[PDB]
DNA sequence: TATGGATCCATA
DNA sequence: TATGGATCCAT
């Protein structure tokens, strides 16, 4: 997968370019997202384009969480305080990990978004929630940019269209990466739908 | 249909307080809103209840759109500046309306969310990003309460799930109602269902 | 009566 | 075209 697309808050630059926590982060993000493949068994990713949304989008995320939790220790569903203690109402976040060095610590809350366009609003509010009460330093939010995703479900999250609202998260270091694949051909399998592309792994929680 | 919930912004009591014109958009909406009856003979709003989700939600909001745009003058689908000419790329707002009174214009934009809870976000920001450019001056959303939700299509906007999230508009003159049905009967017919997703 | 999602719809 | 929406799913 490539990352073709990105926009980076100037909070988010700021902390980019003077914290190695940070960088660190970036880093293992940007390595994740560019891992998926398509086969199994290629070196990239390549998705079949015999017509429009004629992929699933479950598959495609597989290899970017595998990466993260077992390669680079990130947790899946570290709920936030403001959610499950105060407001004791809302689920938890998709992505985190603590980056610690010596006295200090950066936590970054992440989502990787692959829901119907609506529901990235929800990750963006969501990860904007727990910025502004103080639970997470840095907020990232994944998505495949339109080109891809004209090849996918029906509506899903694409970079192009959550672009106009980017704006409401200014004053907050928060990072939007759109990936596209490698290349567009109908040789290659399907991505499929419902069941059949439903992930059979077992995950890092943050409870464990 | 009756109001069983309301958040109001501080931002927006003041202005309920001071403005008349203000206080109009709001008294139209809330008569608007109290408007669904059902069935169609009926005096008040009653929901067949006979399982979870078991109702459509279409033909819910019908009676008071009617009201807003053919006897208060509201209109649908107003576009953006921000979206359709500045950024080039969203859709309008749902329910618009420019009260005008003297040298006085109130401008008071509006969502019916009966959609999935998510889409509740995406009309609170576009309302939010229409409130931060000026195009507007009250935001309103409109949505069942959780109670009547849970005879609703599964995961429809409802009140409470959208409540923890409010103080993201902050700051801004907002208004979130919640309606509930005036009653619950297993003998009145059940709100017809379309075919979308699954 | 919990909650994030995954999928398809209809009208431009 | 592009966009808001509706409908069930999985844990």
């Amino acid at each position: 997968m490539e990352v073709e697309k990105e926009f980076i808050t100037d909070e988010a630059k700021e902390l980019l370019s003077k914290d190695k926590l940070i960088q660190q982060a970036y880093n293992e993000v940007k390595t994740s997202i560019c891992s998926p493949i398509w086969p199994a068994t290629s070196k990239t990713f390549t998705i079949n384009n015999t017509e429009k949304n004629c992929n699933g989008v479950v598959p495609i995320k597989e290899l970017c969480y595998t990466l993260l939790e077992d390669t680079y220790n990130w947790y899946r569903e570290k709920p936030l305080d403001i959610l499950k203690l105060e407001k004791k109402k809302g689920g938890p976040i998709d992505v985190y990990k603590e980056f610690i060095e010596n006295s200090e610590l950066k936590r970054v809350g992440m989502e990787f978004e692959t829901g119907n366009i609506s529901s990235a609003h929800r990750s963006m509010n969501k990860l904007l929630l727990g910025l502004k009460h103080g639970e997470i330093d840095l907020a990232i939010i994944l998505m495949p940019i339109k080109q891809l995703a004209y090849y996918l479900t029906d509506r899903v999250t694409n970079f192009e269209e959550l672009e106009p609202y980017f704006e409401l998260t200014e004053g907050q270091p928060f990072i939007f990466i759109g990936f596209n694949a490698e290349a567009y051909n109908s040789n290659v399998p399907l991505i499929p739908k419902g069941s059949d592309g439903m992930s059979k792994r077992s995950i890092k929680k943050w409870k464990d």
